[PDB]
């Protein structure tokens, strides 16, 4: 029914509702495939016609997601810079990967939390993610 949308040419956002269908994926170009589902182990092996990144994120209060962007952006620029594309999912919902890729855009493109956000919803004009990253990013905007 639905399908991952692409924010920036071989850059995809997948809801936890949409197809992650492996065809899907091929049609799209996409190679990378970075999951954000919480409470999995730390995995980077290739898994069929994939490179499949898994972080270990905890769904408790207290987890700090910030601290997986450099890797999650190194990852994400190192698929787009081989024009491959990159799929940012999770199984839980929209707000861990929407985050992911905020990031991504804030630190590429020099952009603040809001502008970069701004960028998505102009992709994804549908997104409806919860506020339990606003601190990580608005932090994260100060890094830069
Ligand atoms: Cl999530």
């Amino acid at each position: 029914a639905s399908f991952p949308v692409e924010i920036l040419p071989f850059l995809y956002l997948g809801c936890a509702k949409d197809s992650t269908n492996l065809d899907v994926l091929e049609e799209f170009g996409i190679k990378y495939i970075l999951n954000v589902t919480p409470n999995l182990p730390n995995l980077f092996e290739n898994a069929g016609e994939f490179k499949y990144k898994q972080i270990p994120i905890s769904d408790h209060w207290s987890q700090n997601l910030s601290q997986f962007f450099p890797e999650a952006i190194s990852f994400i620029d190192e698929a787009r810079g081989k024009n491959c594309g990159v799929l940012v999912h999770s199984l839980a919902g929209i707000s861990r990967s929407v985050t992911v890729t905020v990031a991504y855009l804030m630190q590429k493109l020099n952009l603040s939390m809001n502008d970069a956000y701004d960028i998505v919803k102009m992709k994804k004009s549908n997104i409806s993610p919860n506020f339990n990253f606003m601190g990580q990013l608005l932090d994260f905007e100060r890094t830069l």
